[PDB]
């Protein structure tokens, strides 16, 4: 019995809409292939409830879903079950726009009109890419794209699989791009410090994962950025989280489900401090240069 | 469990889609202690524009409105009808035969007029209290839902009721009795249908009677007494007693014949489902089952008189 109780009507509508659309798709046969129109399709539903159901939801709102067939396919290829997705969004209000489902499994980012256009611009090539690499990638995993309309105001959203574990606490992150980029004094003091490539290399920090993972990671990181190039995109960073097992050891720690924390990596026997690294590409909605720059700076962290 | 909402017509798919949607949505709406006045003025509305998507059964574009959802959900409980049953009878397969039945013959679906929908609202408060204080014991139409559908910009109003006739037992002869002293009979046209809707004078000139037995006669005339007064307390006139007669032996042969036709219990029912049904007195000529209800209450004579007249006719119809 979902109330869609949220700190904000936009959120409730989001819960309502994700619920509605996922349900609706369950009466829609999974097809043998996606079609060209699927990339131009959408669903729109306008609600107008006079004097009814007003406790959590607005009375009047719109909810549009972009390319529901493509994104539903994307979910499967990413090994995400629609009813899990749905339950993550609808069972409890997402939290802190940049949100996560209450179970830290999915991220919900507000985006712009042009973001949504760029998404449409690259979606067929990105689907084709997901297919070809069998969903094995460091790229953002796009699960859904929506436009909510509440009080006349349109709001765009994009849902990705979270980068950081939904369980194992991160203790240090690093937004990396491969100029001058450090952490500002106005940020350097906070529960979660978001670093950058300068404060990293100068910090003599490395990620010890074994040559066996360097092989998977790089062999992926290469085809991924090569793909972003051919799409003539740039400014994408490499989000990197560290989880020192001890700091939290203070059921087991360092324990995680690779099928859920898809971005996680164990350190190697032949390594110093014992930790879990979370690594993926972020911010891809916007040269062969940026690519090879990126690739190089990131190869150097993997020993 | 895929519901395609496949139907011989867009309108029907939309109906299936709408009843499905509204019932699920209600399922997330807690059950109220009491109804509030606003609940009688309330409605839900949804408009769908699906572009290049989900077009194989549903239209791409449509509207679905439900009137006073809270009140009809309650009317449903008060008639011992479960929402999920209702939803399933409407959605599991297309309604069939502006009169429709659900694929399983439990519920009737009338296409009504804007006028009719309008009269529903007038009487909706007073109707609900009536059902409350008769605990659901009435020969009156039992209203389960009212909706407006929009397909191709065209608006169709529907009212859902419980079916008067048994979902199982075949009807072999039906009547529409009023009592009006004008001439009511069956046209030579109707007369030559399969199941002619016979009228007052036919029932009389046929000398028909229904042998229900006294315990049953009293309870029926008591329902009817309070039912037709309530109607009179409103402007309401010209409504009817729908009378179905089921012949148990005749059905038993018909069944027998249907088995040998394909290859190449009898007389009983659930009074919690077939709510209008009555068994014939064990001292009856033929073994029969009757179905008796009031119908058409929405759309030199007057209400109070009609009630007294209608009541007196029906009471002289049974023994
Ligand atoms: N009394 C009453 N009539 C209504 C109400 N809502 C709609 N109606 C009537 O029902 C019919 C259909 O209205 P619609 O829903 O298409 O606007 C019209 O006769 C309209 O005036 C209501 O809340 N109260
Ligand atoms: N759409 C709508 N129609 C109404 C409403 N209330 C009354 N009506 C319409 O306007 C008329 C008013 O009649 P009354 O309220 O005096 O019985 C009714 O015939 C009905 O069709 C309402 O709240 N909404
Ligand atoms: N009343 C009655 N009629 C029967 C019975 N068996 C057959 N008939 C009727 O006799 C005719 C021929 O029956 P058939 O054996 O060809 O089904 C049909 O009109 C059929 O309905 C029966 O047991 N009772």
């Amino acid at each position: 019995v979902k109330l869609f109780r949220a700190s904000e009507p936009i959120l409730s509508v989001l819960m309502w809409g994700v619920n509605h659309t996922i349900n609706e798709l369950s009466n829609v046969p999974v097809p043998v292939m996606l079609m060209p129109d699927d990339f131009k399709a959408y669903s729109k539903i306008k609600v107008d409830n006079h004097l009814f159901n007003k406790e959590n939801l607005p009375s009047r709102f719109k909810f549009k879903e972009y390319c529901p067939m493509v994104f539903r396919n994307l979910r499967e290829r990413f090994g995400i079950d629609d009813q899990d997705y749905q339950n993550s969004v609808t069972r409890s209000a997402p939290i802190n726009r940049f949100l996560t489902t209450y179970d830290r499994r999915f991220v919900i980012k507000t985006v712009s009109s042009e973001d949504v256009a760029e998404m449409h611009n690259i979606l067929k090539k990105y689907h084709q890419f997901i297919v070809e690499c069998h969903g094995n990638t460091l790229l953002p995993q796009f699960l859904g794209m929506y436009r909510l309309t509440v009080d006349g105001v349109e709001t765009y959203m994009v849902v990705t699989r979270a980068v950081f574990s939904h369980r194992l606490t991160v203790h240090r992150k690093y937004d990396l791009k491969g100029v001058a980029r450090e952490a500002s004094d106005k940020e350097k003091a906070k529960d979660l410090p978001t670093f950058k490539d300068n404060d990293f290399l100068n910090e003599g920090q490395k990620l010890h994962v074994g040559e066996e993972s360097k092989k998977n990671f790089l062999e992926k990181l290469k085809r991924d950025v090569e793909f972003l190039a051919q799409l003539k995109i740039m400014d994408y960073s490499l989000l990197v989280g560290i989880h020192d097992v001890d700091r939290a050891e203070q059921f087991g720690p360092g324990e995680f489900d690779p099928s859920v924390d898809v971005y996680a990596m164990k350190s190697h026997e032949s390594s110093p401090k014992k930790e879990v690294y979370f690594m993926a590409i972020i911010d891809i909605l916007t040269p062969e240069q940026y690519s090879k720059r990126f690739n190089e700076f990131m190869s150097n962290i993997l020993t």
